[PDB]
């Protein structure tokens, strides 16, 4: 991936119209009128900074695939430093599943298609051979919030998604393609629970030492068996048990065909508790 296969578009070109993500993230525009999203540099930054800031967009710019989101171009030669994005309307998946939840809206159907949808860019990441270390909901964006949406992998000691982290990864800093396996099984709960923060009421390390020593996640409210099978395929203790994302589309996709699983109705939340 060389420079040269970046996109620059002259600054004068681009208009940024509001603040979506406390760098920052704008909506923005380019008229030749585009729709896009704006990663931006801050203009008081490390060497280091600039180099990662290039190597996200280097990294982002070579993949081509309908489930990750596209880099657009770049505006590199002024400052501060933008990073062009395609524009994902629909917001990010956690707030989606939070705002959507069925009150006396989304069916199963709805959740199965998005983590096919992830499952789908998770697989491309696999074969492409890129760890992306923080597959989880709040990371994931949707094209649109109506019935034809697509969604797409993006991305944004006590600091690690301890809660999206398998064994090997917290105890042992290892991270393979099986590392994202495991985030995924994670998000595929946070999906199936319309939302829910993970290991609901469980800190850090009270995660670390339950998942350590074999514990799980019970399956979300009403999730489907089959479902929740594939959960606790990807969280199998040893990174070579765990399926690789080939079977796991497939195990989605087999869901996806049985009238058990998609007619099941999601929770409805009583507001007054
Ligand atoms: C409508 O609201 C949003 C739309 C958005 N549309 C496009 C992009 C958004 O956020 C980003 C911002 C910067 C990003 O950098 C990356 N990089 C990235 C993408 C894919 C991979 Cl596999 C690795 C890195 N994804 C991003 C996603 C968006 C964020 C939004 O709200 C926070």
């Amino acid at each position: 991936s060389s420079i040269s296969d970046l996109k620059e578009v002259p600054r004068k070109n681009i208009t940024l119209i509001r603040g979506l993500g406390h760098g920052e993230v704008y909506e923005g525009q380019v008229s030749g009128p585009l729709q896009v999203a704006v990663k931006t540099l801050p203009e008081v930054c490390s060497e280091q900074d600039e180099l990662d800031f290039l190597m996200e967009a280097l990294i982002i710019s070579k993949f081509n695939h309908q489930n990750i989101v596209r880099c657009i171009g770049v505006s590199l030669q002024s400052l501060p430093r933008f990073i062009l994005l395609e524009l994902m309307a629909g917001g990010d998946l956690k707030s989606f599943l939070r705002e959507t939840r069925p009150r006396p809206s989304l069916a199963m159907l709805d959740l199965l298609h998005v983590a096919r949808d992830i499952a789908c860019g998770c697989q491309y990441l696999e074969e492409n051979h890129f760890i992306h270390r923080d597959i989880a909901a709040r990371n994931c964006l949707l094209t649109c919030p109506g019935p034809g949406r697509v969604a797409k992998i993006g991305d944004f000691c006590a600091m690690l998604p301890v809660k999206w982290m398998p064994p090997e990864a917290f105890m042992e800093g290892i991270f393979t393609s099986k590392t994202d396996t495991w985030s995924f099984g994670v998000l595929l709960w946070e999906i199936f629970s319309l939302g829910y923060m993970p290991y609901p009421s469980k800190s850090n390390q009270e995660v670390l030492e339950f998942v350590t020593s074999g514990g799980r996640m019970d399956p979300p409210k009403n999730c489907p068996g089959p479902v929740y099978r594939i959960m606790t395929q990807c969280w199998q203790h040893q990174p070579e048990d765990r399926p690789n994302f080939a079977i796991i589309l497939e195990r989605i996709e087999y869901c996806t065909q049985d009238p058990d699983v998609i007619n099941t109705a999601l929770p409805i939340e009583y507001g007054p508790l």
